[PDB]
């Protein structure tokens, strides 16, 4: 497969190799704040990252992933809309070529400069590859980025990107604390959806925080110096690696807050 984000292989093309691209529960979606209903049934959200063990950062040709040790329940997401325990496996971002675009989810059609996805899998399925075959197999926590003041807890990430400029490069990335990437509030919207890149599997409970984090222009400029291409190949800057909003269809977005 040769999917990407260019004119010739971008989101409009994905359906030809991944027909679930036109399915009933695809992501991302526009969050219409005046249609999402407060749900008093939602239990509170529990982000338990104290014991998180980051290992490595990888440029995979689509984004970069910060990978975690998910061999035990070290860093988990529970509560909110979720049953059971969801283990953190990696985080990554989607971002734009300019500050006016980059996020996958939108909020009343507003696009943010970027979007962070913390990916977790349901431990009742034993491994990630089994989890993605289940309608409740993954929980992705999504967090918007806006450009303003610098985010200190991001700087370790931006400072390693020079070392993984091209597709297939990785670097050691131990002792990184993903708590530094959260906003103050855990207020959120939630809906059932999918992975936003191929294979586009319909296995995700989306939890999208209301409060964006602020990052500096200098920080996001450094994201945009990454490459989609491999070493020695003609430079294609890693920008605009986001899928646009998909049809909501027969789904309801719930709010944890009034
Ligand atoms: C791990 C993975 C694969 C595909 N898509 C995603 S995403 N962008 O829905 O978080 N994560
Ligand atoms: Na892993
Ligand atoms: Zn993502």
């Amino acid at each position: 497969h040769h999917w990407g984000y260019g004119k010739h292989n971008g989101p409009e093309h994905w359906h030809k190799d991944f027909p679930i691209a036109k399915g009933e529960r695809q992501s991302p979606v526009d969050i219409d704040t005046h249609t999402a209903k407060y749900d008093p049934s939602l239990k509170p959200l529990s982000v338990s990252y104290d014991q998180a063990t980051s290992l490595r950062i990888l440029n995979n040709g689509h984004a970069f992933n910060v990978e975690f040790d998910d061999s035990q329940d070290k860093a988990v997401l529970k509560g909110g809309p979720l049953d059971g325990t969801y283990r953190l496996i990696q985080f990554h971002f989607h971002w734009g070529s300019l500050d006016g675009q980059g996020s996958e989810h939108t909020v009343d059609k507003k696009k943010y400069a970027a979007e962070l996805h913390l990916v977790h899998w349901n431990t009742k399925y034993g491994d990630f590859g089994k989890a993605v075959q289940q309608p409740d197999g993954l929980a992705v926590l999504g967090i918007f980025l806006k450009v303003g003041s610098a985010k200190p807890g991001l700087q370790k990430v931006v400072d390693v990107l020079d070392s993984i400029k091209t597709k297939g490069k990785s670097a050691d990335f131990t002792n990184f604390d993903p708590r530094g990437l959260l906003p103050e509030s855990l207020d959120y919207w939630t809906y059932p959806g999918s992975l936003t890149t191929p294979p586009l599997l319909e296995c995700v409970t989306w939890i999208v925080l209301k409060e964006p984090i602020s990052v500096s222009s200098e920080q996001v400029l450094k994201f945009r110096k990454l490459n989609f291409n491999g070493e020695g190949e003609p430079e294609e800057l890693m920008v605009d690696n986001w899928r646009p909003a998909q049809p909501l269809k027969n789904r309801q977005i719930k709010a944890s807050f009034k």
